[PDB]
């Protein structure tokens, strides 16, 4: 059985984090319209919480991908990228071989500006060269859950950041 | 050219209702897991939220849809046979896509299948559909925010509004 | 996965098509249909077989598979609402995938639903679908060819073949 | 919508199908392939021609649609099913119906480089290179046609006519 360790990160360190990012987000793109692309399933919450503190014109879509093995496109976006400041965002980035695929897939749709945005990052995880240019935190537990998060579907709920454990 | 008008429901008024519907739902499911189905795009903020205060186990999917009937654009991947499902919009108006998610759903043989909506103009329904869980009842005008949108647009707004 | 014995030739696959079509454009003589195509396997035979109706033929693609419950991939674009439906198949063995899609199919209220399969498998239903088209019913449990795959491989042959 | 002419009989169609399949061979002597067909309106030509290739061959399909307007002038594509088999350094031949302005096709040719292939070649059953908005040149063509409205042979009119066993001018 999984069960929860350790609280990680607070509801309230998740809120003040998501508000600074806001704020770096409005600052590198003040005056200007911005497209948040959401990677689903899990970065909704971190998404939902995002942009309610970014008061750009914001314009919102989802993503979906599955990796194997390059990687496959499940739901592509609808909405209009070409020309236009994007801003990805993901719960976690370990590998980065989804988000890398992503990422060239995006620049197809010649967007004006393409950036990553994740909660958390483990760069030490990386089988390919992907920067992210908003990072919220860098956590070294193995098995992270909560705020969006699943350990086999479960404890996307929990308000805050856990690590779990066998 | 779309401006906002008033606002319609208060940051604050919404989650004080928000916690209101995941009470209730605690209750009605008590002891029990649940699978919270949201239909995209705009039910993903109400949902966000709500999730947050439904201590129950939670399994999270979504789904996707649209009329040409209605044709499914995303079904779901998690198991709901025997599960508790509570299905999550942003606004039932027609009452048809969620109809229709209705017969969907209930292929699978779920335990319980109920609805929740933030919000319902039931002066628009076009078919017989009454969800469990109604955050509010609003006059049939424009609206925007809270993840609802207005041609993409006003979705990042926190509160709800109303627009000319 | 080499392939062994020719169960059904080119030519009595040929013959076949033929004559389901012949039963088919009797049995809808001056009326539309819509042909749908349940994907992968199922291309194939259907590129044959319409060619062989002479009525006005509107086609379309649906893909669904198990959740191991039918998860559906693809849903239909086209307008079936009061038309003729023919769904084409390569095999029908539990029926399982196609009962579900059979009644979603119902939920746009066709004027007709069939079902028409290339080879049938009755005594591995696992729920009542009785097809109204049949080519052959085989016992050989596995078999390529003529669109149908072991592990993706052989859909290209011109025959239906046993593999070892 | 009424038949005005045949194009191109059953018999000739099958015939042309019959040496690109030949060309393929000779392409990939000693090679799988993977065939991907372009939805819809390839899935008749790939039905034929993929029973004429002796190779090891494996096929999906791709589906794709239009943005709306930018689609028209830069071909960007929104992909609706995208292939399940590994392409990855795999020989691979993309199937369609007609390549016109080029540009949507140009668009899934970048899309399945992403993928690393081997090779990545297109095969069109219909051409109408005078029709070019991008620089996309297939390496197997059944026919040029002047440009009609055609139909027939898995291309439609209006979701009409795709069982026609021939391609047809329509007026």
């Amino acid at each position: 059985n999984i069960e929860i360790k350790d609280t990680l990160i607070s509801e309230e360190q998740l809120q003040e984090k998501v508000k600074e990012l806001a704020l770096q987000i409005e600052r590198d793109f003040e005056g200007e319209e911005i497209v948040v692309i959401a990677v689903l399933k899990g970065s909704f919450v971190f998404a939902a919480d995002l942009i309610r503190h970014i008061k750009n014109d914001v314009t919102i879509d989802f993503i979906s991908a599955s990796s194997y093995g390059k990687v496959k496109l499940l739901k592509d976006i609808d909405v209009n990228i070409t020309g236009k400041n994007v801003i990805v965002v993901e719960d976690i980035i370990d590998s980065g071989l989804t988000l890398h695929f992503l990422k060239d897939h995006f620049f197809m749709h010649k967007p004006k500006a393409l950036k990553f945005c994740t909660l958390l990052d483990k760069p030490e995880r990386r089988k390919v060269d992907l920067t992210a240019e908003y990072v919220g935190f860098q956590i070294p537990d193995e098995f992270i859950v909560g705020y969006g998060i699943d350990c086999a579907e479960k404890y996307r709920n929990l308000p805050f950041i856990a690590s779990v454990v066998t």
